């Protein structure tokens, strides 16, 4: 396959993403939700689609097995950039990363523990905070962990605040915002210049609106 | 919650502990794969359940957050089993952990990239096969790397067969079989074995029918 493979993953990035696609020429053949096939053709023979878990996205980019993806920010922060390059802020998928814990719980005076997937941004956040924190890795579920007595507060990412509420946890910090961004393989964004190009300015003018 | 905390992940490892827990006397009130909650209720007031991916089970044993818990011997070779008990094998959710690629592709001879979950599975079979590989680390879908390049072999867990088949992968090697073991707290052990003995009990005798 000589042209263009795109990394999304399933759910809100495939559903906001297909809108910026679709302005500029390329519009999946079926829908990815309903197939357990993970290549995918599109409108356009030049452009093909894998369907991925979010955080395989900056993995695949990195070494080449998709030429460009759409990542959240919070998964590249946690994976780390350094191999990718990042073009664009699509605006799609935003989100905060914030710390949360049981409603009105007082922190122990003690060595905090952080239970969460994003163990790096976790490490980082604690740190400007003054903390050297322990972290305990989960892969899901995070509401879970303060309910159970796992770790002292969680870092996750945080939309409407209703899976907080749910589970009669609050926010307590805000750590960033987080939006969905184009990443591109090093050496696709050199050999594949003139298959890119058009279809980076058209999602450059699609979120300028 | 003085009772026994449950540690259970959805699908198979779910469906199939639910007769053992049935025959020692302790059933759900609802089905957890309809509900957003994690914590639920059982027939028994001293045991209550946690739906958890199947990831993190050994993390909350681990941690005593679940007093017990039902892990893929997989997902206990790649956690590390040196700080729960591993009491039972269940030989529930049977499978085999392979080696696998595309059907008749030759290996390159170099050092080997593996496209794997089970990172410390695959550096320690390959060892076996005195060779020192590289590893992909990614989190679903494995059957896809070979076709898109990423790494020469995938180390995946396998049943049927059929995921392998359908993508035009065959098996390598068989690493080891694969079925869910009951694990326990090393505390938990010690200061609840009064609640946990009459059910490993119950356990115990329903699989050796
Ligand atoms: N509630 C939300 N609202 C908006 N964007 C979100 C929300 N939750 C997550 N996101 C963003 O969408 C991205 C993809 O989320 P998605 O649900 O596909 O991942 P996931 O749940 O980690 O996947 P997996 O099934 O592998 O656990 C996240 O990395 C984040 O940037
Ligand atoms: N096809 C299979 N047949 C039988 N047992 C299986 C099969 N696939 C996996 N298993 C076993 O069941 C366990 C749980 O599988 P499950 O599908 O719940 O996990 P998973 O796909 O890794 O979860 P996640 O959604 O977090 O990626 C595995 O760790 C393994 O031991
Ligand atoms: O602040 P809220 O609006 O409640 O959203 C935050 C939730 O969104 C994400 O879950 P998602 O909806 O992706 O479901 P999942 O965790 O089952 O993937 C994330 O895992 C949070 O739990
Ligand atoms: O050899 P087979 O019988 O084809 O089974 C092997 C498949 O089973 C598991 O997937 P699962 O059914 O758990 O679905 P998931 O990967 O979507 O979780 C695993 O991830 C393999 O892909
Ligand atoms: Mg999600
Ligand atoms: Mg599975």
């Amino acid at each position: 396959f000589l042209g263009l493979t795109l990394a999304l993953s399933k759910g809100r990035i495939l559903e906001e993403t297909m809108p910026l696609l679709r302005a500029a020429g390329v519009e999946l053949l079926e829908d990815p939700e309903a197939s357990r096939k993970l290549i995918f053709p599109t409108s356009n023979p030049n452009v093909r689609v894998l369907i991925l878990r979010a955080s395989d996205v900056p993995t695949y980019v990195e070494h080449g097995a998709a030429d460009f993806g759409v990542a959240g920010k919070d998964v590249l922060l946690e994976h780390g950039a350094n191999h990718v390059y990042e073009l664009l802020d699509l605006k799609i998928a935003q989100c905060k990363l914030m710390t949360a814990g049981v409603k009105d719980a007082p922190l122990p005076n003690r060595r905090l523990r952080i239970a969460t997937k994003y163990v790096n941004v976790a490490r980082a956040y604690f740190a400007s905070q003054g903390q050297q924190v322990d972290v305990i890795k989960l892969y899901g579920s995070m509401e879970l962990a303060p309910l159970v007595g796992l770790g002292d507060l969680i870092v996750d990412v945080v939309d409407t605040g209703n899976t907080l509420r749910a589970n009669g946890l609050e926010a307590r910090d805000h750590i960033c915002d987080v939006s969905s961004r184009l990443i591109v393989n090093q050496v696709s964004y050199k050999r594949k210049f003139a298959l890119l190009e058009p279809i980076l300015d058209s999602f450059k003018n699609s979120i300028n609106s």
